[PDB]
């Protein structure tokens, strides 16, 4: 019966290191956790407060390239008012929808990575 | 304040959700917690028991071929062990090894994504 507990972290890929650090810290509003010299290049690592499962924004998997990444979702408490935060700060939001599996919304990130929001019911 | 919480979810390109779901379910250990019909195909999502951000194992997206995810990283609280069970199930292992941020190891699903194992020092 195997120890595996949680996903301690997955990667996102991006171009613009410093660019992406801005978006997902400043305009997504995720806390920055490290920013550091990694072994293939700069460890940009992100995540919402507190969650055990965090984000790292890279630019070294040929097999990934920059704005590749779908199918991300995010929990949000409210997404309405998410969804007006973010329109607020200049980025263009899809949504908010109803959907059998609660209220849900998407938006891109400056490599056109998707990100999903949802509220569920 | 943004008011998202955590990752609710993420998604691994496969190509037979059969086998997939077989590999994460029975050779990784992962509770399976739903196998129902989605929007883009069938809908089977995978997770670590207890944990708060869980996989889907999806053929949809152009962007994500089959066996292109890299740079995921579950924490575990024996990678040593965890280790030589996936081994005796057939499973190529390459570790562990100390690293600076823990006690790492690695192997491929099916289709080539890469999963990594890490228990912390
Ligand atoms: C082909 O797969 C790989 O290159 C590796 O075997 C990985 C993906 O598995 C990997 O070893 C990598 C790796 C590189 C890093 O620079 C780090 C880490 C690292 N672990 C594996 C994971 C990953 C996600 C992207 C990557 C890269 C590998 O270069 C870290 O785990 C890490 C790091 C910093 C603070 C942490 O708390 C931490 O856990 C960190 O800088
Ligand atoms: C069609 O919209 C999209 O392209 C977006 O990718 C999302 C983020 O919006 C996506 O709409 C998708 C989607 C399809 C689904 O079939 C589901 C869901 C779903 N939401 C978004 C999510 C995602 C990950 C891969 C996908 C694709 C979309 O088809 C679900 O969110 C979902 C589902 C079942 C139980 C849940 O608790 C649940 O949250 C579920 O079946």
């Amino acid at each position: 019966h195997m120890a595996i507990s949680h996903v301690q972290l997955f990667s996102v890929p991006v171009s613009d290191q410093e660019k992406a650090k801005d978006f997902y810290v400043e305009t997504v509003g995720f806390d920055l956790l490290a920013d550091q010299p990694g072994v293939h290049g700069r460890w940009l690592q992100v995540a919402p407060k507190g969650a055990d499962t965090s984000l790292v924004l890279v630019d070294w998997f040929p097999t990934m390239p920059p704005g590749s990444l779908r199918g991300l979702l995010l929990r949000t408490d409210d997404v309405d008012a998410d969804c007006a935060r973010l329109q607020e700060r200049g980025v263009a939001v899809d949504g908010p929808k109803n959907t059998p599996w609660g209220r849900q919304a998407m938006f891109s990130d400056p490599d056109g990575n998707v990100i999903g929001l949802n509220q569920p019911s």
